[PDB]
């Protein structure tokens, strides 16, 4: 269903600020090419990594950007400490804030939300997939791991993982855990998922679950960098299922 800001003047795109708990807090927003305030549009939201900031999510999103067409909202939340420690929930609020607030002003379709992030950024998407399944259609942590926390974690959300083989940083392993939490939450049957040898292309294990909470997983044969051409095409495909 569509949100309260449908029919509403839009505001600009560009840097924003938002009161959190008496925390001043930034993201921007991107605004489609052609917004027809009608129309209910998706809000994906894109989550940086450690050190960097949300101006190196925005303009591209990890791809995203350039498949969306009119179809998105983007926004691109800016970590304290250049990060998503997340403490006691406060990041989780954080997007709380924003969804008020951008649900207000915008024509959003709510059964049509999602994360997407890398590294930190995947830890954070995480975060909101395990507290906020009532909020996000489907999440895709980029070489993710629980760094950001996991407050709840048993209800569905569909899910798809992307993680590099021969990432030092953040293991494989890491970010099987995350993925296995939503083979369980999710009632998929067990299945093995390959991995790709060395020079080898990605290889997509798509599970079988609940139909409304689908599972995948992309293996690469790279290390710590989600600039893979097939990202982009991967995470959009699994979000313009729905
Ligand atoms: C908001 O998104 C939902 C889900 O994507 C849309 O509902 C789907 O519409 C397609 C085609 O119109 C159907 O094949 C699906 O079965 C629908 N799914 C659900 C869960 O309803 C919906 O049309 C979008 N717009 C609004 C205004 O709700
Ligand atoms: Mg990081
Ligand atoms: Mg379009």
């Amino acid at each position: 269903q569509n949100t309260a800001g449908c029919g509403q003047n839009p505001p600009s795109s560009g840097v924003k600020s938002i009161n959190v708990g008496g925390m001043n807090r930034e993201y921007i927003l991107q605004l489609p090419n052609n917004y027809d305030p009608n129309k209910g549009h998706m809000l994906i939201f894109g989550l940086h990594w450690l050190s960097g900031s949300m101006h190196d999510v925005h303009p591209n999103y990890y791809g995203l950007r350039q498949l969306a067409g009119n179809n998105a909202i983007f926004i691109s939340p800016n970590g304290i400490n250049n990060g998503w420690a997340n403490d006691g929930g406060r990041d989780v609020n954080f997007i709380d804030a924003i969804l008020q607030q951008v649900r207000s002003q915008l024509c959003i379709n709510d059964s049509q939300i999602f994360a997407t992030g890398f590294s930190f950024g995947g830890g954070m998407s995480y975060a909101l997939g395990c507290a906020r399944a009532n909020v996000f259609r489907a999440i895709a942590p980029i070489a993710g791991a629980q760094i950001s926390g996991c407050s709840g974690g048993t209800s569905p959300i569909a899910f798809l993982g992307i993680h590099g083989t021969n990432d030092d940083v953040l293991p494989i392993a890491m970010g099987r855990q995350v993925r296995d939490r939503f083979l369980q939450n999710n009632g998929c049957q067990p299945k093995n998922a390959p991995e790709p040898g060395w020079g080898q292309g990605p290889i997509k294990t798509e599970y079988s679950c609940q139909p409304n909470y689908p599972v995948t997983w992309i293996a690469f044969s790279g290390g710590h960098d989600p600039n893979q051409s097939f990202v982009g095409r991967e995470i959009w495909d699994f979000f313009s299922q729905f």
